[PDB]
């Protein structure tokens, strides 16, 4: 069908990423990278 | 072969949930014992 369930999941999928570094980043406490 | 999509937006939905929970526990330190 149209492709808007592409832009869907897109920033789902971004998010997803965004919010994982975050909590990756504050695991470790140099947050270096 | 009908919502496709909605499965697809339901485990990255999920996943953002899971994610922002562990996220914010981590910000809030554990209550007094």
């Amino acid at each position: 069908d149209s492709k808007l369930c592409y832009l869907l999941d897109g920033i789902l999928f971004i998010y997803g990423v965004i919010l994982t570094a975050l909590f990756l980043r504050v695991k470790f406490s140099r947050s270096a990278d």
